[PDB]
């Protein structure tokens, strides 16, 4: 149908058509009588995965034999979404596919509706890791991807009575055509014990052992027959664990728990047992997997470990990794310190991706004494050391020495595992050039200034594969009939793309594509949620995690001055909007749990008043997800980017719809400036506080009750949430959120209300000109490509790793 | 290579051989190079699981077709043992397997030795429902087996120190290549709850939900292209379940829990509620499942329900099924209390299996009530009803009604099971001839005086593929040289070989055979175990669950007796012995753990004196399982069959011994009496008391001291383990046995020493004269016949489930 999904050769359609039949009467055990669709997806996917094997295997088979540094990804979440389209995309079977199906009677686009989500992480930092195993793959890398298989993912989101629900995500139910369980590869993991001191150092002793069973799930490169590994570990009993006797067997319970179930906290720490039990699970097994690959690649010369091995920490969740290679170079392989210290420097890096407070890892001492002792007394020599050399560094500052402590002092005793990675990291990085200034300037600045050459920065970036091929048919095949195909892997050349933005053909075809989307999206919600949208409006869309810094409050802000302003003239002209807010909720976090009930009470009013009519429209999107993202955000036309400047790192949902042509508003936060920055600052609708007027803010004191004071419609606003006019059986229901608003914001909502609604205003005014917002959406889809993680990786791989990109194919 | 193991023909094995390569390559994801034995198995597992596909399915199809009466086997135990080879055999695959695998470098039976055992039983009761599986497929019904899908089976038993110990059965590590899941036909299961009485009958409300998943495995018959179903069900909680948030998930392992693990017990009652759990979950799910199909065949006419559903009981185990489906006919389908009742009686039928009063299943009312409260109300009713028919029945008899009640009062009310089966079944059986006979007499005599037509009896077999064309190739090829093939699946043919006893051939093809599998055997030990025996001694073998009623003591006492003697007369010649001894214990069963370690301790005397030399050695058979009963039946010389006259119902290890070519020491006990009636007496080791001696002695009260006082052989023994001469180390280690043997000896184990060892001497005195030995073999092969549960399955079709046995093939 489309140029950019492939040939449909009558040699492989009739390959495909014939596999599919063997799968579903084999593999299966049905015949066409008793099929379900269900049984149909599985048919399809069997034999999409069977063109993945043989590359698989000569993958691994090619790095084997070239020996080259490989490349490992530590990450507690990988995001997936759904692979059976992905895998198509990547081995340019997608037309083949869609004509087989299609001669078998089947709709495709029907069966890949029935693939559950891996939803194994919990937004930006989890999908971060599955564009990057993208990309890592596309540019032939010898990468791969260790985390946790966890048997429930982020829970689904359901919605009762405008509330959130939370339900198991039980996403193997029915099974994973796409992974492969690897039993051979089975590894130990201890937990618990004592330290015992020998003549021959120390021997950490009488622990608890859980096994780490590895599942292995193929990663396509884009059409170079590159597949590496995601590697995920699943916890295991021993058979004579607890070995009156049926107890004893139910109780393998427990030492399984430690894979069970994803933790759905999205920027911010707990610190329970559990939690470092995952933590220190996955780095154990993947250093033992590491070190077996490094002996049986090609006594034991590990001065050459790091020219042949690199470990990427995302986040400080894998941070065990330093003192686990520590304590397996030492007490294990018996090099001295000194040699085993300069080992893991060089081998390992760090990533971080906030500087919120609540969200940094500070694990009281007294649990990391409990369950890993001999990692503490690591913990404490590696401080000891560094200490010495701050010391020497700046002698007399005995403020720098408590401040750079690895060692927090307290009511309890804390380890900060951030201090721990950049000790003992030859590279930190932020994820965008503001987020990276910002760690330079405040919270690791005396870090930077002992070791100024560890500090990078690494703009964050997305794949284009999942995120334009993929989702987006349609705009892909426009821009290829004009530039070619090979943006798709080399994304700078939407450039070319500029010289398009007075053709009245492009034009028009940029305009139609969005269209097309938008009447899809508002087809799917009737069709699946029964919720009725004007597709003439401007789609308004906000889709992230609900969280204050995020600052959907402000966005419902607006809303309610939109429908005041309405219900006061409500016989003049306003642009249309369908406003859409979607997002999961921490289910312990009760000011988010609160906020989605907000929304759900606002457009419980303004959807049933007659007076507004289809001019606005509030809805709130149920489970927002991969496979949910990949629907929305080729169909929006403004994308909502408004949180505090100085608290979203980078954002990478921004750079999805920059890529699919919806417009930005948005503070000058993350990679916003850096879009901006690209597109034009007169492409995009910037607005608000800078990071330095917030620092001015709060060097006076930040005071609400001024703006409450000053601004009618704001206090229109604020009266109408406290006396009860969003919930009238309930008046006080949203007590706690004026509260907060009025007395104990952390993120100034107020502060950025005024410049937020003009420059809404500025907004409905251009989408009132067709033609010229057109032309502006062009000027920003020419100008994405620098937010390739393309982009992003081959600067890792230069700059970090030491390695070399290469885009040239494998044979098949 | 052999001729029953059918034809090896070029194409066959040139696609067993391209089969086996694919599924190596895209199944398993390996190649030639990284492949291990364990994935050269998983190969060929699924390369002839592709062979059961086409006829498993149009099997099914046939029966919906068709529409014949089902039958339906409940069971808490399937004791399956390994499925490759027994496939192999029913489609005739074996030599072409062979052969395919022989030309790609490979033994196939060393890939065979790589199959998990499915040990979903304990013993007897387990494999009966087993072998009946392959009968009925070899019969053409349309039977299923319904049971529950354990993750962990029969323990591994380990010897440690002369001590057994139990590991955890993790039979699914690698994956089961047999069963298919199918989470589509998922069912609900309720428990707890509350009885509501309306307007329209009682209502089961308030309840929590265990949802149950069916996983299905092919049931081959012999040659036949017949393939039936085993499902097993599998605990899973609702997605909502306990839905702080981790924990919810966490808690899910409460209602998993239920599938989780087979209770060790073997004829013993353990009131726990996880097994109360165990029983309902299986009979809810299957009557669900039963009811589903009947309504789907070809408003709803229950009337013809019992015309084609045959549900069979295998013991009461399952017995909750009567009460379950009068719940789903009154309370759900309206109908009313005496058309439900006649419905439910026609349907099902009891399989009694002991007479043991502790292996009773009497469940506390209190339990009931709490778990199951709509069902005790039945159950109640069903009891109100039966007991006025008995008081109409035997007018004033009012011990009669006490004692017939289902309802038992005392300390704590509860629930006689079997008494609940007989009321509602329209056939209770027993599974020997003296069995069903001591029934009728004894324990359910009541109830024979008020219904007589319901008691029958239907002598248990054993399958004749798995028993020996299987594990012994050897003797079924000499045996086919002779009389053909067509015994395999009509064994009343083996009475042609009475023609052969004179037969000088067949006498030195017959030992020659034995001599093979015993010199097998003998490296087997060697090879896994590092023991080492004499393959010319006889090999004396007592192989089944370890239990005070089965005697391995006595067998104990006789070992004793011949070291005592030839350490009396060193100089003597005596006939060499090799005694096995081997069987697991229930974890909570004292004594047979204190037997156990007896048997070591003897062995680590006789074994190492060196006066005694090969003449005498006793070696305890570690994990006794299915697998092993397969390798070591074939090797035996003398099976020990020596439980007290009247408590082994039949035994079935028994008749594996007969058909395999040892002879049989044994009581006139379970199907020992029938066995020896087909052979001749003359061709059976025969002693001890016989029912009628029992019941004599306790009639003046069994004083074992009597016998301890007369037979000064006896006496040495019980000074000998008194004293510690076998536990030197701890002189008091058998205080507990001595004590058992001399005080409280339900078993009467001293009553049948004296003729047991005289008997044991008339065996070493045949043994002596190889040719008459082999002579009297061939007489027991020969009428084995009866034994086939060809046999038994035939006479439950007829005489029970109204349905006729067909030898008709089915189409490729
Ligand atoms: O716990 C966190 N969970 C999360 O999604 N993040 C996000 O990481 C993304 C990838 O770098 C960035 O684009 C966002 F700015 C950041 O908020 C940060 C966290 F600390
Ligand atoms: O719990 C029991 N577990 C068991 O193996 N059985 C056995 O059942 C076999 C099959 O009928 C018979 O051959 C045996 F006589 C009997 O002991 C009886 C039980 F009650």
């Amino acid at each position: 149908q489309i140029s950019v999904r492939g040939l449909a050769g009558v040699e492989n359609v009739t390959e495909l058509k014939k596999n599919f039949n063997r799968h579903l009467h084999f593999t299966l055990v049905k015949d066409r009588n008793v099929a379900t669709p269900r049984d149909y997806y599985f048919a399809l996917a069997h034999t999409v995965r069977d063109h993945l094997v043989g590359r698989w295997i000569r993958t691994q088979q090619h790095y084997y034999e070239k020996d080259p540094k490989r490349i490992y990804y530590l990450s507690l979440e990988f995001y997936m979404g759904r692979t059976l389209q992905n895998t198509m995309v990547n081995l340019a079977l997608e037309n083949a596919c869609d004509e087989a199906t299609y001669q078998l009677g089947l709709d495709m686009e029907e069966l890949e509706e029935i693939e559950e989500d891996a939803g194994l992480g919990n937004g930006g930092l989890g999908r971060l890791a599955a564009c990057f195993l993208d990309s890592m793959a596309t540019l032939g890398l010898a990468a791969y991807g260790y985390g946790i298989r966890y048997e429930f993912g982020i829970f689904n989101q359901k919605i009762c009575g405008g509330w959130q629900m939370e339900e198991a995500d039980d996403w193997l139910r029915y099974g994973n055509p796409w992974e492969k369980a690897r039993p051979e590869f089975t590894l130990p993991v201890h937990f618990y014990g004592r330290v015992e001191h020998t003549s021959q150092g120390a021997k950490w002793v009488d622990t608890q052992v859980v096994l780490a069973m590895p599942y292995d799930t193929p990663v396509p490169g884009y059409r170079n027959n590159v597949v590496n590994t995601m590697r995920l570990w699943s916890a295991k009993a021993p058979n004579d664990f607890n070995l009156g006797y049926i107890q004893a067997v139910l109780d393998r319970n427990l030492a399984e728990n430690i894979s069970r179930v994803l933790y759905p906290n999205d920027n911010f720490f707990e610190g329970k047992e559990l939690r470092l039990k995952q933590e220190y699970f996955v780095v154990a097994a993947t250093l033992q997997d590491i070190i077996r690959r490094f002996k049986s690649s090609k006594r034991t010369n590990f001065d050459a470990f790091p020219d042949k091995v690199a470990i990427q920490l995302n986040d400080t969740h894998p941070s065990l990794a330093i003192p686990e290679l520590m304590r397996v170079l030492v007490d294990l392989e018996r090099l001295d310190w000194d040699k085993a210290w300069e080992v893991t420097v060089k081998t390992c890096a760090y990533t971080n991706h906030t500087v919120l407070p609540e969200a940094l890892e500070r694990w009281p001492v007294h649990l990391l004494e409990t369950l890993l002792p001999r990692h503490l007394q690591i913990i404490y020599e590696i401080n000891q050391r560094f200490l010495n050399r701050v010391a020497a560094a700046f002698p007399g500052d005995v403020d720098r020495l408590r401040r750079m402590s690895l060692v927090e002092e307290g009511a309890v005793k804390r380890i900060n595992m951030a201090h721990l990675c950049i000790a003992g990291s030859h590279a930190v990085n932020g994820v965008a050039r503001i987020h990276s200034e910002i760690l330079k300037k405040t919270i690791f600045k005396d870090f930077y200034e002992l070791e100024p050459h560890k500090f990078q920065n690494k703009t964050n970036g997305i794949t284009p594969r999942r995120w334009l091929v993929l989702c987006n048919p349609g705009l892909a095949e426009i821009i290829a009939e004009r530039i070619g195909e090979e943006y798709i892997s080399d994304l700078d050349q939407l450039r070319k793309l500029l010289s398009y933005v007075d053709d009245e053909a492009f034009i028009r075809d940029v305009a139609k594509v969005k269209q097309e989307n938008k009447l899809k999206f508002a087809a799917y919600l009737e069709r699946e949620y029964k919720v009725h949208i004007n597709p003439n409006s401007l789609f308004d869309v906000q889709v992230k995690r609900i969280h204050e810094y995020k600052r959907q409050l402000l966005n419902c802000l607006h809303v309610i001055t939109l429908y005041n302003r309405i219900k006061k003239e409500p016989n003049k002209f306003v642009v249309p909007r369908t406003v859409m807010i979607g997002g999961k909720a921490a289910p312990g976090y009760h000011m988010a749990k609160m906020i989605i009930k907000l929304i759900t009470a606002i457009g419980d009013v303004v959807n049933h008043d007659p007076v507004v009519g289809d001019r606005l429209r509030v809805i709130f999107l149920e489970n927002y997800r991969v496979s949910l993202a990949e629907k929305v955000i080729p169909a929006a036309d403004l994308s909502e980017q408004i949180s505090t400047a100085g608290t979203e790192a980078s954002g990478t949902g921004n750079m999805k719809f920059m890529l699919n042509g919806a417009l930005t508003i948005g503070t000058m936060d993350g990679a916003n400036v850096e879009m901006a920055e690209e597109a034009g600052e007169e492409n995009f609708f910037i607005f608000g506080m800078r990071v330095e007027d917030v620092d001015r803010l709060d060097q006076r004191g930040y005071n609400a009750q001024e703006y409450y004071d000053r601004i009618p419609e704001l206090r229109q606003i604020i009266e109408q949430l406290s006396s009860g006019f969003f919930s009238p059986k309930q008046p006080d229901l949203f007590k706690d959120i004026v509260n907060m608003l009025m007395h104990h914001d952390r993120f100034k909502v107020f502060a950025d209300y005024e410049e937020y609604v003009k420059c809404q205003e500025r907004v409905s005014a251009l989408y009132k000109n067709p033609r010229e917002w057109t032309r502006m959406v062009i000027r920003n889809i020419a100008t994405s490509g620098k937010f390739s993680s393309d982009r992003t990786i081959a600067q890792y791989a230069r700059e970090i790793w030491g390695v070399e990109p290469s885009r040239q194919r494998l044979p098949a």
